[PDB]
């Protein structure tokens, strides 16, 4: 091995390599990290403890990793999806609000950060993915996703696009997919079903041969990523992209007229985005568990600590009922909400993460052609 002899030195180097007395916070660079950051100085200012806010590259890959060595952050941040793996292998300690803690808070994100009956993280706010579309270009959104090619004819001739969103992920590729019954994990009798995978039926099937077709006929590319699909819609080159509400700050900088609204349907069916509830866990092998808590409890669930985040970038519909009485009035979370309620919240168990690296590779090959869309989805649903 080169895992079993570390054994051997984190007994020597004797115990556990996260810094005490400060604290250590790891978000997706997506995020409003800079907010985050200045939450983390009001801590610091407030009560002399100093934190760290970083935003490392795979940080939901590096943190199992590392974690399980005893290291990492004492905080990490990420969609609760992948929570319930990392609290299986013992990574994440449980969490212990006061009923007048929790009752700040929406239950039902609460829900999401449940695994086993006991709560495993902090829940911030609630993502779904929505239709953001170029009033300029595109006065009004389709409505279906099948009258998309037209529209794409009728822009490529004037040196634009209908529509690019990052084909890499399969998060942004879930709603089609899901929109004529494909789904991650059977739900039933207060469990999931890891062995009733629904990728591979006709729906999910329908889905993803109607992206792969877009591609087929050119009105998508396959190797559109985030990133290619941030530029040509903020540069005003495509009408339409799907994103979450993080990327509504980057937008309002650009010269863009853009509105957020529901997802086109696919044969009469909503779009189904999986609902995402960015969460704050805490690393079990941290000293600074009490810390953690002020911090996460009386800092950043607050309407001073959630406003620093969001003015950076949005949250989205946060967990916090006060300040979401204050979100809500705006359009753009009203759309968010909107799909999120066509939509499905995430199962959080174990199986998340095998599921979206299969998931991630039948889409891919599929657009790429490496695989057909039959192959790649039967792959998939294999275990
Ligand atoms: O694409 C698979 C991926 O989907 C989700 O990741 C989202 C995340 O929830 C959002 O907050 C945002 O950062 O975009 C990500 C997709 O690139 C799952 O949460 C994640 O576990 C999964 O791998």
């Amino acid at each position: 091995t080169q895992e079993q002899l570390e054994d051997a030195r984190r007994l020597k180097a004797g115990s556990g390599k996260i810094e005490e007395g400060k604290l250590v916070i790891w978000i997706n660079g997506d995020k409003g990290y800079n907010g985050l950051a200045e939450v983390g100085k009001k801590f610091e200012k407030d009560t002399g403890i100093k934190v760290t806010v970083e935003h490392p590259d795979k940080l939901e890959e590096k943190f199992p990793q590392v974690a399980a060595t005893g290291d990492g952050p004492d905080i990490i941040f990420w969609a609760h999806d992948r929570f319930g793996g990392y609290a299986q292998s013992g990574l994440l300690a449980e969490i212990t609000p006061d009923k007048a803690f929790q009752d700040k808070l929406y239950p039902f994100t609460w829900d999401a950060v449940r695994y086993n009956g006991k709560l495993i993280a902090y829940p911030i706010a609630v993502e779904a993915l929505s239709l953001i579309y170029n009033k300029d270009l595109l006065p009004n959104p389709p409505k279906t996703w099948e009258e998309i090619p037209a529209l794409d004819k009728e822009l490529k001739a004037k040196g634009k696009s209908a529509l690019m969103f990052n084909l890499q992920e399969p998060y942004f590729t879930w709603p089609l997919i899901a929109a004529d019954g494909g789904y991650a994990f059977k739900y039933e009798n207060g469990k999931y079903d890891i062995k009733d995978v629904g990728v591979d039926n006709a729906g999910a099937k329908a889905g993803l041969t109607f992206l792969v077709d877009l591609i087929k006929n050119k009105h998508m590319n396959a190797d559109t990523d985030y990133s290619i699909a941030e530029a040509a819609f903020n540069k005003g080159e495509t009408a339409m992209t799907i994103n979450g509400p993080w990327a509504w700050s980057n937008i309002d900088t650009s010269k863009v007229n853009y509105g957020v609204t529901v997802l086109p349907t696919f044969k009469g069916q909503p779009s189904k985005p999986f609902v995402g509830v960015l969460s704050a866990g805490i690393n079990a092998a941290s000293p600074n568990k009490e810390l953690a808590k002020e911090f996460l409890e009386n800092y950043l669930l607050t309407d001073e600590g959630l406003e620093a985040v969001n003015k950076d970038k949005p949250l989205g519909a946060v967990a916090l009922k006060s300040y979401e009485e204050e979100l809500a009035k705006d359009p753009r979370i009203a759309a968010t909400m909107e799909n999120a309620q066509k939509g499905e919240i995430m199962p959080n168990i174990p199986q998340m993460s095998a599921f979206w690296y299969a998931v991630r590779t039948a889409v891919i090959n599929a657009a790429s052609g490496r695989q057909t869309v039959d192959e790649a989805l039967k792959d998939a649903q294999t275990n």
